[PDB]
């Protein structure tokens, strides 16, 4: 790109405070040649295929530390090419030739070369490299682009951090589906040479229509309909580890899946284009339980067989896509011998991917969804309430509004069962405790917003007062001790919600017929506190401290 050389400016935002204190931070440039499989002259070869070339790494940890900052500095990052050492040293070997090997100078993954460049501080770059000016600019994208508009303009390329920040601003709408093709074991088949497998991912809807520009190779580049993995020269297990960007509409990912096409890339363009994808794997970005694809590693299944079927959305989508899907279909097929015959097409070929989804609306939890599905999951409400605490505050905070609303619905509908009331009490306590954290304190304004505007309960305040009065009545209980202490920690917002419910009652029924009763509840909380406190301090000194606090 002739218009990018003078504007090849790379900015890496989201670098939180812990990002800086990382002991070892390295800016790694992947040098991959796009073009011919073989650097040979005389015959046509497949063009546009990606091959590993080398890795350039510079330890920029102290550069990100802010120790050194100067625009005019042009840090020459040494480039380390892969060891294609097969020409010089072979010229001197006489009087004892006993060697039977092959040429492996390009087949190594760039992961191994990168590991070597990390291990070897000095790179024998031999004058091959790249000059970059490295600086850290305080603040976010806006602050960097306004306090350093000269360095960083709106045309400057933008790159985000592989994860989440230490401060989650309310409304950080993102859909970062980072896909990393870790590795894949592909059988050589009838071919003596191992297939030059190239993972050409294809994002299709549930109807199979390929989503255009869904896959993004990386920062500073537009999306593409399909992204091709680095074609490895005759490798049985090509290890890619290629992290790519996927930005689907967060509403559309509910009906979108990435289909992974693996084609044998022969050394000849005619054979390359006459060879179809011998196997295709695929992953649905939504779990069967209504949640999106989980954050972690998913092992895809390379399917073999009729080319139409292995590309038929109405068929291969119905086919399990992962080894987890393999085993779940197999096990759920064991309890019912009703039309469950394993297909012999399930070859040993497998594919591995890493899906770091950095999103705001995407949901990854069974317990959270089921508890949000309380009106149809009444049987697991007792379990979903128990297991919502293990659901991370990050999962909760995305739809804390809906979680609160559903809890209040559970309370108003079935408050008769006090055990579920206790479960919702404790879930709410954990909720406020986690929101009060530094990570989630920024949604405390959102929490108050929900309290003051979106709150929709009219009698739960009674029940919560009852439950907390029971806690303070049973203060000496060791199991309760932590529960009541946590209730102490979040008393403020607890009674914010309680007062909201009470006032909603007030304005919905005109006058408080039980205002006397409610005030008596307040007074009895006072005096139950008094029994709590007049007990010997040795049992609950920290509890009395939190009470005073």
């Amino acid at each position: 790109e002739i218009e990018k050389l003078n504007n090849l400016q790379a900015v890496f935002t989201d670098l939180s405070s812990m990002d800086l204190i990382r002991p070892r931070v390295s800016l790694v440039c992947q040098i991959v040649r796009v073009g011919h499989m073989e650097l040979k002259e005389g015959k046509k070869h497949t063009c546009g295929l990606r091959r590993p070339f080398g890795v350039a790494v510079m330890d920029i940890t102290d550069i990100i530390h802010g120790k050194v900052d100067d625009e005019e500095k042009q840090h020459f990052i040494p480039f380390q090419q892969i060891a294609m050492e097969t020409y010089i040293r072979q010229r001197q070997l006489i009087m004892s030739p006993l060697i039977t090997s092959h040429v492996i100078g390009e087949n190594e993954p760039l992961t191994s070369v990168l590991n070597k460049v990390i291990a070897a501080k000095e790179v024998n770059h031999k004058g091959q490299g790249l000059w970059v000016s490295l600086k850290l600019l305080p603040g976010d994208l806006t602050q960097v682009q306004k306090n350093f508009s000269h360095l960083v303009d709106r045309s400057t390329a933008i790159a985000r951090k592989m994860g989440f920040p230490e401060i989650i601003l309310p409304g950080d709408v993102r859909n970062d589906i980072y896909v990393t093709l870790i590795h894949g074991e592909f059988d050589k088949g009838k071919k003596k040479t191992p297939k030059n497998v190239e993972v050409t991912m294809s994002v299709h809807d549930e109807e199979g229509k390929l989503l255009e520009k869904a896959i993004h190779p990386g920062a500073g580049y537009e999306g593409i309909s399909e992204y091709k993995s680095v074609v490895y020269y005759q490798v049985k297990q090509p290890c890619w580890y290629e992290t790519v960007k996927v930005s689907i509409a967060i509403e559309e990912v509910t009906r979108c899946h990435i289909r992974f096409t693996f084609r044998h890339r022969s050394s000849q363009e005619t054979r390359d284009k006459s060879e179809r994808a011998f196997g295709v794997a695929f992953v649905k970005l939504m779990n069967p339980d209504g949640t999106t694809l989980q954050d972690g590693r998913h092992d895809l299944v390379v399917y073999k067989g009729d080319n139409k079927k292995m590309e038929d959305a109405k068929f291969y989508l119905t086919l399990p896509g992962t080894k987890m899907e393999m085993e779940e279909k197999e096990l759920q097929a064991s309890k019912n011998l009703v039309t469950f015959t394993p297909s012999k097409d399930s070859t040993k070929d497998s594919f591995q991917i890493a899906t770091l989804i950095c999103s705001t609306k995407l949901t990854q939890n069974v317990d959270l969804l089921g508890l949000l599905n309380w009106r149809s999951n009444s049987q697991n409400i007792k379990h979903n309430l128990k297991k919502l605490m293990e659901v991370d505050g990050g999962e909760i905070v995305k739809f804390l509004q809906d979680t609160l609303d559903a809890l209040f619905n559970i309370m108003m509908e079935m408050s008769d069962s006090e055990t579920y009331d206790f479960l919702v009490f404790d879930a709410l306590v954990f909720i406020i405790s986690l929101i009060g954290d530094i990570k989630f304190q920024h949604f405390n304004p959102v929490l108050e917003t929900y309290i003051y505007k979106h709150f929709s309960a009219t009698l739960a305040y009674v029940k919560l007062s009852k439950v907390l009065n029971f806690y303070v009545a049973n203060a000496d209980d060791s199991s309760k001790t932590e529960l009541l202490f946590a209730a102490l920690k979040a008393l403020k917002y607890l009674f914010r919600f309680i007062i909201q419910s009470r006032v909603l009652y007030l304005r919905f029924y005109g006058q408080s017929k039980d205002g006397d009763e409610f005030n008596n509840s307040i007074r009895q909380l006072f005096l139950a506190f008094n029994m709590l406190m007049d007990r010997p301090l040795e049992e609950a000194v920290k509890i009395k401290g939190a009470a005073l606090k």
